[PDB]
């Protein structure tokens, strides 16, 4: 099995470092394949530009992204930071992200990759998106970590349930370009916890990651997000 | 009445340049004060890093990039591109956020521009979120504009509502802020809409705006998004 941890935090002595280095600690003791993309230290660009695109533009006067990435996509003209994590992720068996929740969503470093790299093509086509998208039979897991608390984040907390925040990312993201989606990993509220609840949560995630195989992926449905 | 709208999109003759600029034309003609950020004509910075905070002649043993960028705010040490930016929030009565759905949410340079210029001390405070939040007394909408077309954004649909995907938005940013939310616009599926039908979407767009300053936010509640 071959997993692709796409980590978004720039310190390594953070709570989001710890975990993911339990999960190359345990996901290596298990005999998998892992590559962490450590998307601080590698600078990656977040901005969707013509940058993207190597040589000559389709239509170098009016400059339309989405178009001019499929056609890269098709023609090999893609930048190589794009191609490098396109070769990651296909050859992944299990996709997953690392990161502190930014304004109810991914880091802008981690949107950038998503925006970027899922390009028409590779991730998706038309036909060929959600259950039919072109990751199909690969695993998708996002491993979140809040400033807020778990009673912040339920339905009736301030923040409204935790799910409620996941449907952009597992339904609009993951599941679009045909991943199956394990339940996510929310460890809340680092910063209040006690250095022993802090290892605690880190011990949880190494024993999930354990047993990460076995598990069946959830419902990605509005229902699941949302009921 | 001042009005900031925070612009993402690479291409001027794009539909967005186009709902762009015709609020710029219609906000003018009103007499209101109109300011653009064009985050790619910027090349606005979206990552979080250290080379936020300005005047640092050691770095941390530990970078906290929360802590720290709250810490430079109440100083007065943030890198000039946020401080700019926090001057136009500051200032402003209207926050208009136009761009194009990119996975269910804003694209990554957007999203940078939320991370960054909404920090601890001058969007919120703790406590000093949400009704409490540091930006009440302002005003949001967000501008969207789509590939999928309305009929895939309902509940039944493929996408489901359009109203889930703002919650992060919304919700999760906006609201937490102390912002009230206006109605957003969404053009659905420009590309797909024949010559007349864009015109249309830009003329409506622009008729709105006629009347913006007499409308009633919406409850940016749970229910709004998902009932
Ligand atoms: C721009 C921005 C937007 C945000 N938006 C949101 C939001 O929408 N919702 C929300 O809830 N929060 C939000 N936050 C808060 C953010 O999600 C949290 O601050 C973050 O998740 C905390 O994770 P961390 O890894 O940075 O924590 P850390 O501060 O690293 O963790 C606390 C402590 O854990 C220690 N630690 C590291 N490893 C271990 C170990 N193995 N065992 C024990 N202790 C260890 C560290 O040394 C540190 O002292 C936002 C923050 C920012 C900056
Ligand atoms: C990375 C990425 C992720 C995406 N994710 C999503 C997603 O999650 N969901 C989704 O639904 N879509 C998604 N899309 C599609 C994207 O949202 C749409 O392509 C975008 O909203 C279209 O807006 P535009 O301004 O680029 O359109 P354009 O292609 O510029 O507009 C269409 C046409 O309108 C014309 N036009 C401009 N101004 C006027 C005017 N005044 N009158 C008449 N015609 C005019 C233009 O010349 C053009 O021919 C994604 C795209 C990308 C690249
Ligand atoms: C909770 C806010 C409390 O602070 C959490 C908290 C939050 C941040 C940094 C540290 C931290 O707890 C550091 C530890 N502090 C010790 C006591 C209070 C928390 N920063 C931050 N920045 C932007 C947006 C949000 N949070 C944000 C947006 C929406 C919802 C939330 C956060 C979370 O629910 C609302
Ligand atoms: C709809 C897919 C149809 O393509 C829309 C479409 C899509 C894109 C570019 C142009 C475009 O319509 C450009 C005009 N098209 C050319 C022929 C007609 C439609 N690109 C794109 N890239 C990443 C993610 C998504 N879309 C994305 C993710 C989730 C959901 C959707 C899109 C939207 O719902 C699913
Ligand atoms: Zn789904
Ligand atoms: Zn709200």
């Amino acid at each position: 099995k071959k997993v692709l941890i796409v980590y978004a935090h720039q310190e390594p002595k953070s709570f989001n470092g710890s975990l993911k280095n339990v999960a190359v600690d345990e996901l290596s003791r298990q005999g998998c394949t892992v590559t962490v993309s450590d998307l601080y230290a590698m600078n990656l660009e977040p901005r969707a530009t013509d940058k993207d695109i190597t040589g000559t533009l389709s239509n170098p006067e009016v400059f339309n992204y989405g178009v001019e990435t499929h056609e890269a996509y098709k023609q090999r003209s893609l930048a190589s930071d794009i191609t490098d994590e396109q070769k990651k992720v296909r050859e992944a068996d299990l996709v997953i992200f690392q990161f502190p929740l930014y304004w109810f969503s991914v880091p802008a470093i981690l949107k950038g990759w998503m925006d970027r790299v899922l390009c028409q093509g590779f991730a998706f086509d038309i036909p060929g998106f959600y259950d039919s998208g072109l990751l199909q039979g690969k695993l998708a897991l996002l491993s979140v970590t809040t400033g807020g608390t778990a009673e912040m984040y339920t339905k009736t907390g301030v923040n409204g349930d935790s799910r409620y925040f996941l449907w952009p990312l597992q339904h609009g993201t993951l599941h679009f370009c045909g991943f199956k989606v394990l339940a996510p990993q929310i460890s809340f509220a680092p910063e209040i916890a006690s250095e022993e609840e802090r290892k605690g949560m880190v011990a949880a995630w190494s024993q999930r990651l354990q047993t990460i195989w076995k598990e069946e992926p959830i419902p990605c449905t509005a229902h699941w997000h949302f009921g």
